[PDB]
């Protein structure tokens, strides 16, 4: 017909909400039952709910369904809003007096239902009157659509009202293959599509898209081929789309439920060099855990705690372990995002991020500098307890319906966490130490191209008896080489800086 | 007549509210008494109150009852609501002036009465005027309905107003047997029901349903048999519902006052293995307490405390004991449900859960992580006292009218509870210890299919002289084997991890 990827949900809606309307009234009256009058559809935006609604009605040959938007009714003036509802059902009322039980079916779609409860009452009560009360109207069927089931009051779900509930999901590979078929049919049937375009490849590149995003991608590719000829010209009849156009268009549409590439890549990495054996061990353990949470069904929530002193490398490690994983979904919470908001806004932001992470097969989250998110200052001490409780609950909840995620977190204030007794949330702890021998300094000098061997040797020979057992980090070590490089006397300057830091 | 299960109740209502209306006016005048003008019915929703109201009306062949809804009147504009109440009684006023004492009876129904008091006064005063004051009308009888008696002000219950009060209950096995007949009459009497459907079985499976759920169950079963023909065809005349349809329909309707199966089963239990004698003792004691509660009338409340270190197994034991009991009603209160709410909302939620527990023959409740529900942080220390007092009162109250329930609660901060002085609530305490011997580790490895015994011997030998006094929980032990399994060198990795944890 038109819909794609939905094959166990088009059977289950049709079995219950619609099957009885086909038969003549005699047999339905014969058994002694009643038609259902409410159906609820829930799932993330852009996934095809309104489509199913409109498309089913063409089989029954009902009237074109009316549509009403929640916030519209809520933003109208009080009296106008009150009168509006009684306007909506007028045609349905008339036809019943006209033809009794043999009237046709009428469909009403109610969108963004949750908005009414998010605080209103008059709309809800008037609406329930028309399908539950003594003024019962036996022609109508009302469809509701929401992204959040938990905000609707339980009173509405009980038998007689919104009796059947269905859930829509993001598509998998076979779904996307069918959606591509549906969207490119009309191009294919008119010899306006090249022969190198292979749809099974695109089905695998577009990893976590919804249907709407696929519409947008096709439109973009068409755009390229149009622009290639304008400046409106002869020989339009030879127009065609090509594989290169799809590959170019893939760089202009970025999906929600994707990878926050720029923040991870640029902000958190400006080098990476293996200067010791501990580093290598840390990156191997990271790979082990990524593999564990992709090939086992008895581990759907792992949490880790990379601790260490300041200037030690922590965050750059977390990022490095994530970018090599290849998961579809990756995000991070850091102080840069929460700047300038009130406390309540912060709670809302964290909660929404976690809810968005429970809608893909695989997920990674990074939490950076746990103590700064809580506003810790030791003169008081002062901190925010509400945020702490939100985080403490979140780090132990398990995603529903055989999904899975991995979490990584970074801190420099281990003792404070020990004091706040939230140290049982973590499954394992990794330690990151500083540099403490001159061999590491030699390695770091070599891989940054500091200067020729003749000078390098002299730096080590002078520090050998200037300061034998220094204790410095990596972040500071790379800001001293960089500044010393620009001096007029590089060896002496570097020696002085190193001695001061140690 | 048309209703079943509610017999006794009837006998009474008819004895008091209506018996006087049958007799001729002369004898009633002759005794020197006056009719009753108010009747209150209360009980859980969907249990059959409005049905009784209508069906009694048909025996006395009075007019069709009028109906009004509380929220409807309360939400309307102030002036319209004030003018509205006077419209409702107009017809009754007219017939009185027409025909005096010999007028027929008028019956008015008022729904969701408590909504008026839950905060209003104008409707209450105007209503009492017509049935108590000087302007009394002697034709009317008013029926009220509420789910909550305790909220109604006492001024209404005194003689002359709402003089008779009655309660409706959820049916027992015999009642459900009757309700199935009343609902399936029209199918049975027209040869559209198979010869294998046995109603005594269905009455026994549907353990805690109300009437509305039974209507829904029949409707769903009809839907199965109907859909099996379409795609609208010939031989509609051979339609028949069958036993398999009922058994499959049983999985689509879930009742309130049922079992929260998914939450108990998936989240809280992902393995169970009897690695020591203490575990067997714990489970045996749980079974003891269960069948105690089922076979005694001198123990209608029992409360338990399970305590021990973090990671020891607690919550899984609790859920494991719940699943094998076989009770109809099971729920749990845990931090996940209360996340994101304000304080007042949390209190309301807890209180409603306890109220819903007091309406079934048998009940179990599970309360998880008592110290996290109160928001304890030891720096202050800071915590919420209101929630603590609510929980402290609730754990001692006994349910009414020969019902019984069992409570289990789990915690990791035994010293804190001792400081807060709420140990007096619990009847007995159970201790869950950690692992402390190598034999237990051997059993766990055998049970989890780690690797062939040849390698298994080596782990125990190496730990026998590396660290013989280790002290770790079961959760950590089951998350270290899992990660070691995926390594390239599984023995050394597991040995190192165990040494670190101890
Ligand atoms: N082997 C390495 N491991 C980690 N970081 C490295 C390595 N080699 C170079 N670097 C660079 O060193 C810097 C380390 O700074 P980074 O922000 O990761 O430290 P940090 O301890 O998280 O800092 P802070 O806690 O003060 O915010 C980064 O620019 C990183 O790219
Ligand atoms: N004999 C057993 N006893 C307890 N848990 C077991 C047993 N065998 C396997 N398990 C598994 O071990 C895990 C125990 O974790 P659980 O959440 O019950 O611990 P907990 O004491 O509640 O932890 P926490 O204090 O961190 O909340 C569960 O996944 C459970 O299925
Ligand atoms: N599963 C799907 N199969 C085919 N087309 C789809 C699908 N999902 C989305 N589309 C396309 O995207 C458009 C927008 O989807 P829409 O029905 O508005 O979803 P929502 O109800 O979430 O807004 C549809 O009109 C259709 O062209
Ligand atoms: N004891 C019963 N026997 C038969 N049918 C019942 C019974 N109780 C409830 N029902 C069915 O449930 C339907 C809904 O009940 P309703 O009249 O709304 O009662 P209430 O709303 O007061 O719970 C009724 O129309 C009736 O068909
Ligand atoms: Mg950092
Ligand atoms: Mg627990």
């Amino acid at each position: 017909l038109g819909v794609g990827g939905l094959d166990k949900e088009f059977t289950k809606i049709f079995r219950r909400a619609f099957a009885s309307r086909i038969f003549p009234p005699s047999v339905i009256e014969k058994l002694g039952i009643s038609h259902v009058k409410g159906l609820l559809l829930y799932g993330p935006p852009g996934t095809g709910k309104t489509l199913i609604a409109r498309k089913i009605g063409t089989m029954l040959n009902a009237k074109e369904p009316k549509i009403v938007n929640g916030p519209e009714i809520l933003s109208k003036y009080v009296g106008s809003s009150e009168e509006n509802i009684r306007n909506l059902f007028k045609d349905a009322e008339a036809e019943y007096r006209a033809k009794g039980e043999e009237s046709s079916l009428h469909i009403i779609i109610f969108d963004e239902l949750d908005s009414v409860f998010k605080q209103g009452d008059n709309v809800v009560n008037q609406l329930l009157a028309k399908m539950d009360g003594v003024d019962q109207l036996n022609n109508i069927l009302v469809i509701g659509m929401t992204n959040r089931k938990d905000l609707i009051d339980s009173a509405l779900l009980r038998p007689g009202r919104f009796e059947v509930q269905v859930e829509i999901h993001l598509p998998d590979e076979k779904g996307r293959l069918q959606i591509f078929d549906i969207q490119t049919k009309k191009m294919r049937e008119n010899n306006m599509m090249s022969d190198d375009v292979n749809l099974a490849e695109l089905a695998a590149l577009t990893k976590n898209f919804s249907g709407a995003e696929i519409e947008g991608l096709v439109k973009s590719a068409s755009s390229f081929a149009i622009n290639k000829t304008v400046n409106n010209t002869k020989d339009i009849a030879k127009l065609k789309v090509t594989r290169e156009d799809f590959l170019n268009a893939l760089n202009d549409v970025t999906p929600a439920f994707g990878i926050s590439e720029e923040d991870l890549k640029t902000c958190v990495e400006g080098g990476m060099m293996l200067y010791s054996e501990r580093v290598n061990s840390i990156l191997k353990n990271g790979a082990r855990y990524v593999r564990q949470v992709r090939e086992s069904d008895k581990s759907r929530l792992v949490s880790l705690l990379i601790h260490g002193p300041a200037g030690s490398g922590k965050t750059a490690l977390a990022a490095e372990i994530a970018l090599k994983s290849g998961f579809p979904f990756i995000r991070l919470i850091s102080p840069n995002e929460l700047s300038g908001m009130s406390e309540s806004a912060k709670i809302a932001y964290i909660d929404n991020t976690f809810r968005d992470a429970y809608k893909s097969p695989l997920n990674i989250l990074v939490i950076d500098s746990l103590e700064t998110l809580v506003d810790w200052v030791p003169i008081g001490p002062r901190f925010s307890n509400n945020i702490l409780q939100m985080l403490k609950v979140a780090l132990k909840r398990k995603p529903p319906q055989d999904r899975r995620l991995l979490i990584m977190t970074t801190t420099s204030a281990y003792s404070v966490l020990q004091q706040m007794d939230i140290l049982s949330c973590f499954d394992n702890e990794i330690a990151v130490p500083n540099m403490t021998n001159l061999d590491e300094l030699n390695n770091v000098m070599i891989e940054s191209n500091f200067l020729d061997d003749a000078g390098r040797v002299k730096v080590i020979n002078e520090l050998s008896r200037s300061c034998p057992n220094f204790n410095v980090g990596i972040k500071k070590t790379l800001t001293n080489i960089e500044t010393a490089r620009h001096d007029e006397d590089p060896v002496n300057e570097l020696v002085e800086l190193m001695t001061q830091s140690a």
